[PDB]
């Protein structure tokens, strides 16, 4: 029944949350202060931190939804839900940044080598964290039922957040990955041996992004603008949570173990 399909879909989410926390802790330990001559490692460290925050927040959320939410809980529950959302948004922004950096490394290699600011990843990540925190401090301040809660303002701030996420982070990331794919297939695979690994990893990252991370972003959009039945909305929420869980738990595998050159 519905309860069984919720319990099963939440147990998997908790298990993959624990696995993702372990993987991101390993990535932070193995890359926190080293491997930093690489221009690609600052984004990966920040993404690992963001994914660890996401998985910890939503693991706590899933743990404390078993308990009744009346007076003691349901106040930390909202805090950790906003933490989950903020970490999800910053992780999506960091994935877009990683894909754009990879595309620029091959579209403009001279700039990436001898003209890129050496701290550009650092303050790009700082700007992403600051902007995500600011946007989530508006979504929470206008839609949480423990703050200056409103009805006409929640819808506007959500139509800002979801529209920005989808119609900016999806086109930019997918277009950058497609351009990198096309450039490698045309100007690099034609002369020497075809880099099948590059095609495989780019396609896998794009597929994981679109099929796993984006469902949680579009669930907020389809909650409004459409009269979803209240019985099946919990199923959609569970699907979105598990998809984002899988994406965050697999990010260390497809961004660190694949990109492990100093660990050799
Ligand atoms: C409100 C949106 C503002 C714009 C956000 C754009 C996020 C993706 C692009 C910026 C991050 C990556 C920039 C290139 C990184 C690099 O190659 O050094
Ligand atoms: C406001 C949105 C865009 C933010 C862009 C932040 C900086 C991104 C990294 C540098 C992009 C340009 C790279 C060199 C391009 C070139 O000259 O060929
Ligand atoms: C919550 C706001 C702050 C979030 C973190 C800010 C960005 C931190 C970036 C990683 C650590 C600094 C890295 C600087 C560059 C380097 O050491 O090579
Ligand atoms: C990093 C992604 C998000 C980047 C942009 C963050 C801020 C988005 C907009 C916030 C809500 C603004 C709503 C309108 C406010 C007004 O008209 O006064
Ligand atoms: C403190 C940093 C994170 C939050 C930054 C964004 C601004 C938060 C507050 C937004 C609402 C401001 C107006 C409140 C009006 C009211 O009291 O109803
Ligand atoms: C991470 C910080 C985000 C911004 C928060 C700014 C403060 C928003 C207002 C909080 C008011 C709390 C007390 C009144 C609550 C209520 O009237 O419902
Ligand atoms: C990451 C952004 C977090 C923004 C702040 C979220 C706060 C959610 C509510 C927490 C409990 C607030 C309790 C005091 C106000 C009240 O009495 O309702």
């Amino acid at each position: 029944t519905v309860h069984t399909a919720y319990l099963v879909l939440s147990s998997l989410a908790m298990f993959t949350c624990l696995c993702g926390m372990a993987g991101n802790s390993m990535v932070i330990w193995l890359l926190g202060f080293r491997m930093h001559r690489n221009p690609f490692c600052i984004y990966i460290l920040n993404l690992a931190a963001a994914d660890l925050l996401f998985l910890f927040s939503m693991a706590s959320t899933l743990s404390l939804e078993t308990q009744p939410l009346v007076n003691t809980t349901d106040k930390v529950h909202e805090l950790m839900k906003r933490l989950m959302y903020f970490a999800y948004t910053v992780g999506l922004s960091l994935l877009t940044a990683i894909s754009t950096q990879r595309c620029l490394s091959v579209l403009f290699p001279i700039w990436f080598k001898c003209h890129r600011p050496r701290h550009l990843s650092a303050w790009v990540c700082g700007l992403l964290w600051t902007l995500c925190l600011l946007m989530n401090g508006l979504t929470s301040s206008f839609c949480s039922k423990f703050l200056k809660f409103n009805e006409d303002r929640c819808f506007r701030v959500d139509m800002v957040q979801a529209a920005l996420i989808m119609g900016v982070l999806t086109p930019v990331m997918t277009l950058s990955s497609l351009t990198l794919f096309v450039w490698v297939r045309r100007s690099s695979q034609q002369w020497r041996r075809q880099p099948t690994r590059l095609f495989v990893v780019v396609l896998a990252s794009v597929l994981v992004f679109l099929i796993c991370s984006l469902p949680l972003s579009i669930y907020w959009f389809v909650l409004y603008w459409l009269s979803l039945p209240p019985e099946m909305q919990v199923l959609c929420f569970s699907l979105s949570r598990l998809s984002s869980s899988v994406s965050s738990s697999a990010n260390p595998v497809i961004y660190f173990l694949v990109g492990s050159r100093r660990s050799h």
